[PDB]
């Protein structure tokens, strides 16, 4: 049948797009029986509203970011945790490997089946001035996602955290509610917030990434079969993404900068000043020898 996914971004974003491949592909391996239709937009709700319907089987799947389960799965606070990833080759040799397997699995006791993750770039503050250490942080008003950890993050980088959901972000910045946010280029995009905050600083804090989750309420009625048509649907998708994802990296960052952007490169960002500051942040989010044993699998990747 036609399962329905819930977007924050919109149709032509890239996970939107990989999403319903997805479903052009689902719809073949099970001989018509099922679709996807991606809702964008946060048509359905916030990221925070879509993972309550999903765990209830209210919607069928959401794609969503990793920041929005970290106060539910605790293991998907690990690929939140500030410079974790050395760069995006070792997120994806690490995160489509077993330590991202056991991140996925971990879905499971809260009602969500993680089909697959999709990578989001590096995340970066943004601004109407240039941020290359923490002083510079100091007083900006940063709306972040509705993450125990991410309030943290900005905290530890001088920043004073507000939680907001991500429709609301452009106008907070056009009109002052909000000084700064963070994120990557394509979403600073897509979003607009360039032309509001267009001062985008690369500190790369975290490299988060991107999660599909199903309701495991409507995925415990399904066949062995089904389920594994959805998985390879799933797998499928993720090449396609990246294709995408690759190009809107490069694309947004040409689009921004012709639109006033100013782009503080990584090399011309203390990161020193910014990782002495955030790294104990691992320990304090550590809450079990599973996740510990996560993060070591991730580094020695
Ligand atoms: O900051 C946000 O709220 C958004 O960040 C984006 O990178 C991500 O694709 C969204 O799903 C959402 O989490
Ligand atoms: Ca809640
Ligand atoms: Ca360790
Ligand atoms: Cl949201």
């Amino acid at each position: 049948r036609v399962f329905r996914s819930a977007d924050v971004h919109g149709d032509s974003f890239p996970t939107n797009m990989a999403v319903k491949f997805m479903g052009d592909e689902l719809s073949k391996l099970t001989g018509g029986k099922d679709s996807i239709k991606v809702f964008g937009n946060s048509a359905l709700g916030s990221e925070k509203d879509t993972v309550d319907q999903v765990r209830i089987g209210a919607i069928d799947m959401a794609r969503v970011n990793g920041a929005s389960f970290n106060e539910i799965v605790p293991e998907s606070l690990i690929p939140s945790f500030p410079f974790l990833f050395r760069d995006v080759d070792h997120f994806r040799k690490a995160m489509y490997g077993p330590a991202g397997q056991k991140i996925l699995d971990a879905f499971a006791a809260k009602g969500m089946i993680a089909l697959t993750f999709y990578e989001s770039g590096a995340r970066s503050i943004y601004a109407k001035r240039p941020v290359r250490t923490p002083a510079d942080m100091k007083g900006l008003k940063v709306r972040v996602q509705p993450s125990d950890l991410m309030v943290d993050e900005i905290r530890a980088m001088g920043g004073t955290p507000t939680p907001m959901p991500f429709a609301e972000v452009y106008t907070g910045l056009k009109t002052g509610l909000v000084d700064a946010a963070e994120n990557n280029l394509p979403s600073y995009e897509e979003t607009k917030h360039f032309e509001v905050a267009p001062d985008y600083s690369e500190t790369q804090h975290a490299m988060t990434p991107e999660v599909l989750v199903f309701s495991k309420k409507i995925w415990d009625t399904l066949s062995p079969q089904e389920q594994a048509a959805i998985r390879k649907a799933a797998a499928d998708s993720v090449p396609y993404y990246q294709k995408l994802w690759t190009a809107r990296e490069a694309s947004a960052q040409q689009a921004v900068t012709k639109g006033g952007a100013n782009i503080l490169p990584a090399a011309q960002v203390d990161r020193a000043a910014f990782v002495k500051a955030m790294q104990p942040l691992w320990t304090k989010y550590e809450k079990t020898p599973q996740m510990k044993q996560i993060v070591d699998e991730i580094e020695a990747t």
